């Protein structure tokens, strides 16, 4: 099973699982598809094995304690990368690093 012309053949997000937590822009639903369409993976629940990164805009002092070590990138790192059509950097997109 396969389609003729998918649209934008780009594997800039190959094997890249993301997990939106809390309020984010765009919304989680948006990033949910943008991923699959860009060869990405979406997880409803937070996984330490499946999910590779943690998408989020802001986290409470408490949460920052439960995510001491992981890489929380802003929801803008993907949006921008898509709009440009190429994978961008994440360093500057790291909230608490």
């Amino acid at each position: 099973g396969s389609s003729g012309s998918s649209g934008t053949s780009s594997t800039i997000f190959s094997g890249v699982a993301i997990y939106v937590n809390g309020y984010t822009d765009p919304s989680a639903e948006e990033l949910r598809k943008l991923m699959m369409l860009h060869g990405g993976q979406y997880h409803v629940y937070y996984s330490r094995s499946k999910t590779t990164h943690i998408i989020a805009t802001n986290l409470p002092n408490a949460k920052i304690k439960e995510l001491k070590g992981e890489k929380v990138i802003r929801p803008e790192w993907i949006v921008e990368s898509i709009k440009a059509g190429r994978l961008l950097s994440y360093i500057p997109y790291q909230l608490y690093t």
